[PDB]
This record gives structure tokens, C-alpha cells and sequence, in this order.
């Protein structure tokens, strides 16, 4: 596995993901993943400025697992620095009932 394309659209290899916020200024997705992976296998791993991140699992449990297990952890950046990143699901006007 490597993946490498110019385009790189907003694809969702999975549905069960975990929103990470409160990342360091040096924090990366690599280390982040290696961390988030705590759950299971990460098919998606991205990080943005400010201090946010995103990881997608192949299993639901993994999500909840890492969600709780991790639920706010001490992430170490590639610069040694650290920061408290929370692990929570993604919400946005749920359907509830069609």
C-alpha cells in the first residue's frame, strides 16, 4: 500500500471514522495514524492545520474502540512536541428517521 495521485478527491474508503482535534503545530498524519491505528487498520489518514485530523477504519468496533480507548490522548509530533487530541465520531444533522 502506498497510494499516490494528483487529483486525490474527497473519497471515503470507509464510513466509520474518527475526528481528531487539538493536534500540535508539528503534528503529522503519519505519527497520528500509527497512533490512531491503536484500534485496527487505518485506510484513511489526513491532517490539516490548526490542529485537526481524520482517520477511517475498516471495522466499526475499531472506531468506537479507538474513540473510547483513545478518547483524548497525548499525541507526540515529529518535533517531539505533544498535544491533547480528542477522539470523537462525525455528526451533522442526523437522519434519525426517513
Amino acid at each position: 500500500g502506498s497510494s499516490g495521485s494528483s487529483g486525490g478527491p474527497p473519497t471515503r474508503r470507509s464510513d466509520f471514522r474518527v475526528l481528531v482535534s487539538g493536534l500540535p503545530p508539528s503534528g503529522s498524519w503519519q505519527d497520528l495514524k500509527d497512533h490512531m491505528r491503536e484500534a485496527g487498520d487505518v485506510c484513511y489518514a489526513d491532517v490539516q492545520k490548526d490542529g485537526m485530523g481524520m482517520v477511517e477504519y475498516l471495522r466499526k468496533e475499531d472506531m468506537e474502540y479507538a474513540l473510547r480507548k483513545l478518547d483524548d490522548t497525548k499525541f507526540r509530533s515529529h518535533e517531539g512536541e505533544t498535544s491533547y487530541i480528542r477522539v470523537y465520531p462525525e455528526r451533522s444533522s442526523g437522519p434519525s428517521s426517513g
